[PDB]
């Protein structure tokens, strides 16, 4: 049989109860929410995400999240969240709306989930189904490798795909991740990524860049650039799929221009 799914209809909101909050580090949390029963699964295809919605200080706020759990997990969904506190970053004095609201929640409070959403679904063994828009059928494309460029919170769409590939021992797709962050301290999910590298180095290539580097730093410094794409993503000759998720200026200035300079078809580079 198959487990009951939570996300039965994408236009329904499902209020899920907060059951655990882990303080990962000063500004990182893992939130665990109960599904409708211990035997349910979320029902989130690999490649897709959920939305959280809430009334935050009187206004509707909707944001996308990719869980760090999977449909293998029965009874709960886990979200890893970077909390953007007010009065930290000079360009963002108010901090982040949904992430601070999540940080405010008490155990037992609910928040609305919806999904699945997104134009890309991973069908396994290198095959991706990518719709040009929601109203259109997917282009099925099968690749031997996947370049991945994540910035900041944009890691979780990548991690979800990486994990789905690595857990299939007969999936020979090679993932190459280039992961950008403000600082070393701000990197999400480093232990998790490094466990995957330890176990799956033949299929999983990992590299970091940071806007500013610590004194002891083994990786790159600066924004994603042409050299980093040449050195840390599959070459365009191999026709990889290129996936991206990060802040709009990162995609616009750092990623697309440099993917083009290396020769990847810019129009085929997919942004989550
Ligand atoms: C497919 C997808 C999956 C995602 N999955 C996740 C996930 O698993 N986990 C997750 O945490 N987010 C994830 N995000 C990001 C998420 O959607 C939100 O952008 C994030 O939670 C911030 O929203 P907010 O309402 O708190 O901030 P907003 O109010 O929307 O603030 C706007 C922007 O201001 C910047 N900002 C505000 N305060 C600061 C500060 N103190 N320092 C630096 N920058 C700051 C951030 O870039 C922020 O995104 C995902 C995004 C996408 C597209």
């Amino acid at each position: 049989s198959t487990p009951a799914i939570t996300l039965e209809n994408p236009d329904i909101k499902y209020p899920l109860r907060l059951i655990d909050k882990e303080v990962v580090n000063h500004d990182t949390r893992r939130f665990r929410f109960a599904l409708p029963s211990p035997e349910h699964i979320l029902g989130l295809p690999v490649g897709q995400h959920i939305y959280l919605s809430a009334r935050i200080d009187g206004n509707l706020v909707i944001r996308p999240y990719t869980p760090v759990s999977s449909d293998d997990d029965k009874g709960f969904v886990d979200l890893v969240i970077k909390v953007y506190f007010k009065d930290t970053h000079p360009k963002f004095p108010a901090g982040g709306k949904m992430s601070q609201y999540l940080e405010s929640m008490k155990i037992g409070d609910t928040i609305e989930f919806r999904g699945p959403n997104g134009l890309l679904v991973y069908q396994g063994k290198g095959k991706f189904a990518i719709r040009p828009d929601k109203k259109s059928s997917p282009v099925i494309k099968t690749v031997k490798s996947v370049g991945m460029i994540a910035g900041g919170t944009g890691i979780t769409p990548m991690l979800q795909v990486i994990r789905a590939i690595m857990k299939d021992p007969d999936d020979h797709t090679v993932c190459h991740l280039l992961f950008a962050n403000q600082t070393e301290k701000d990197i999400l999910l480093r232990p998790e990524l490094e466990e995957l590298r330890n176990e799956h180095s033949a299929r999983f290539k990992l590299w970091y860049t940071v806007d500013r580097a610590p004194e002891a730093w083994d990786y790159s410094q600066g924004f994603v650039n042409e050299e980093m794409i040449r050195d840390h993503l599959p070459p365009p000759e191999e026709e990889p799929l290129v996936l991206m998720c990060g802040p709009p200026p990162m995609i616009q200035y750092a990623c697309l221009p440099n993917l083009e300079r290396v020769g990847h078809p810019k129009e085929r580079c997919f942004a989550f």
